[PDB]
């Protein structure tokens, strides 16, 4: 029973942005976006993909454990923290697309594709590189699909284990104080127009859940801290956090 | 492979407070305190035994999991975050004796007793009520004991099911953001001298992790912020947080 609030308008404006945010009141069963329309608009996932993506390969063992290390493979690229080893934890704080595609490959086509139909992850077309669908392949999502996915994901209803839904939840993990949870993963699409960033996760309160997701125009890298500070300010006007 | 470090001693003097704080460097696996003495001082664990109540509640289906509410049985205490329903998460954010005395019932004597050795924690007696031992009983736990424990719990290695000790590691979230992660349990004992405040736990750093275990002595209720701001004393003094 979705319910549109464009006073939030006003904070993608003074930004000079336009996007979507997209809350889900777990306890009330109630949505809430400032743009019905973009809310259902489906763009590609970018880095949010390493969710699905962490949780394909934990399930089918091609990841052992959060504490599994997949060593740099000696090229440098532009960001310095991919130039490093990784684990799970740090692949997806730092978003280590190379470590994830990886795991794309060894997962193979098939079996990525057989499990996105599991999740009924947006779309569910990989077309494109095994190894770059959810960067420049045909994958698609909507704001109000990441959170389906992601309710899922919390009450572990997904067609994986409950210990790969267990530790993907603990990889996500942003921010914590005795105030709330956010668990969440950011995402910025730039091989394909138009390039956006996104923002989707949750936040974890003592008596509730409040899923959300934002995405957002961002033509340039500048406003990429927009993502979380956006959808802070409306969760701070609808007294979700202080 | 414990050395002392009595520098720390001013952060106890310029909180006219007296306790140790101890540390171990899981990757270099060395410890450090600025007590030897009092680090292997053994005291009742208070609080801090929500850790290893609530990973046998959960082995043994006591609790089923993270969600399951566990309603208030209606008698008023003077600590109000108490006079309400809870689950796992929150009955270990506002230490809510009530609740783990019920699960400490239903586990029983023989049932505690014997998982409780195969924990090797502390002096393993649970002499006393069953419901009441971690209080006012026989278990005494030192600084270096909570350490030794906490670390098999880290690892998964504790006899319990790999998704006990997951789920008890969630409850543990203290803290976090872009920095660190702390995952820790206060504890206050005042049934039996001496007074003591405890905080144990450890800060996942992205390339190492950091557990400790601090006590102090805790005459009356209002130096209990002083378990957390010590040990972040020290902590930043050896550049573990910023
Ligand atoms: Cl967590």
């Amino acid at each position: 029973e979705w319910q549109e609030n464009k006073s939030w308008n006003a904070h993608f404006t003074e930004h000079k942005s336009q996007g979507v945010v997209v809350l889900w009141n777990e306890n009330k069963q109630q949505g809430f976006t400032n743009n019905l329309k973009r809310a259902n608009q489906a763009f590609l996932p970018a880095s949010t993909f390493k969710i699905p993506n962490s949780l394909i390969a934990l399930d089918l063992g091609v990841v052992k454990d959060e504490h599994q290390v997949f060593k740099w493979d000696g090229q440098t690229r532009d960001i310095a923290t991919w130039n490093r080893d990784h684990n799970l934890i740090t692949a997806m704080k730092y978003s280590v697309v190379p470590v994830y595609q990886e795991f794309a490959r060894q997962i193979g086509e098939a079996r990525m594709s057989k499990m996105l139909h599991a999740f009924d992850y947006g779309n569910e077309d990989i077309s494109g590189n095994v190894d770059s669908f959810w960067l420049d392949g045909g994958i698609r999502i909507s704001a109000t699909e990441q959170i389906s996915f992601l309710r899922k994901l919390y009450h572990n209803k997904l067609h994986v284990s409950e210990r790969s839904q267990r530790i993907v939840k603990q990889a996500m993990l942003t921010e914590a104080n005795g105030d709330y949870i956010i668990r969440a993963k950011t995402g910025y699409s730039t091989r394909i127009e138009p390039k956006i960033g996104w923002w989707v996760g949750w936040v974890e309160l003592d008596d509730n859940v409040w899923f959300f997701a934002m995405n957002m125009d961002m033509p340039t890298s500048d406003g990429l801290g927009l993502r979380q500070a956006i959808t802070k300010e409306v969760l701070k006007q609808e007294k979700i956090i202080p």
